[PDB]
């Protein structure tokens, strides 16, 4: 399918390169040029009309690294906002508008710790699992029992309605990851760990085969986007799976903001209640 909306760097709403633009650059001499050079070429070839048989439209301004287009990812975004001359309604984007993006830098233990602590210490300089702080995720969504649309605290799979107490399956809608804590994690009960025929010594493949949490596979990594963050699975401890926001955004006050379709006003309005 044609990806119409892009950032000013010609990357899509998920933060990744479009196959059509990648091929367009490759057909010219330019797949290994810098992003700046590639964008100069695209601007010289009618910008959003460069593909000829379909149109693009710039919805976002992003600051990115200068890596070649084919190597651009959401982890190469430094900041994101609405494009100054885009006057339409912003579609869903991987990061909230008017935000700065932080990427977790991998750590190397001088002395590899075994088990879960070695896995988490490749992410955070923590001495114990309890130094990790669980995030508070929420989604603005309808409750099937009381029909109200409200902010339901959730994990990746289940949300709870604050009006009536009903658990609801998480569906697409405005999402936030709350404030970004130090040593940020999202903890969920691990089905593989709970199954006696599999159990806590399971593999990473075992985790994803039984979690029921869909991921995107790309260049050997698996991620799930939610609420302005890009999450990856780290490992399990005491039968809970730990995910970390390998990328997170900050709209102000350390808050991850709101992502989703038609959330521009919501995300702006949220900033106002973070301070006085
Ligand atoms: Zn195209
Ligand atoms: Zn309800
Ligand atoms: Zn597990």
């Amino acid at each position: 399918a044609v990806t119409r909306y892009v950032d000013n760097n010609f990357c899509g709403p998920d933060g990744y390169p479009l196959d059509c633009i990648k091929d367009f650059l490759a057909r010219a001499g330019k797949s290994m040029c810098t992003l700046s050079e590639q964008l100069d070429y695209i601007e010289s070839k009618r910008g959003v009309y460069c593909c000829r048989d379909h149109d693009h439209e710039i919805a976002w301004f992003t600051e990115r690294s200068d890596k070649s287009y084919e190597h651009q990812t959401p982890f190469e975004i430094k900041s994101a906002k609405k494009f100054d001359t885009f006057k339409g309604e912003c579609p869903k984007f991987v990061f909230p508008l008017n935000s700065k993006v932080k990427v977790i830098q991998p750590r190397v233990e001088k002395k590899k710790t075994e088990g879960f602590m070695g896995r988490i210490r490749s992410v955070y300089p923590v001495a114990s699992p309890q130094e990790c702080n669980n995030m508070h995720l929420s989604t603005l969504m309808k409750c099937n029992h009381c029909d109200e649309v409200s902010w339901q605290t959730c994990d990746f799979l289940k949300a709870t309605c604050e009006h009536c107490g009903t658990e609801n399956l998480v569906i697409e809608g405005p999402t936030t990851c709350g404030y970004l804590p130090t040593n940020a994690v999202v903890k969920m009960p691990c089905p593989a760990c709970q199954d006696p025929e599999i159990g806590p010594e399971h593999s990473v493949a075992d985790y994803h085969n039984h979690s029921n949490i869909e991921t995107r596979l790309r260049k050997g990594g698996r991620t799930r986007c939610f609420g302005g963050c890009v999450f990856a699975y780290v490992g399990c401890y005491n039968k809970r799976a730990y995910w970390v926001p390998r990328a997170s955004a900050d709209i102000g006050s350390g808050h991850t903001g709101i992502t989703g379709d038609n959330v521009e006003t919501l995300n702006e309005d949220l900033l106002e209640i973070l301070s006085r």
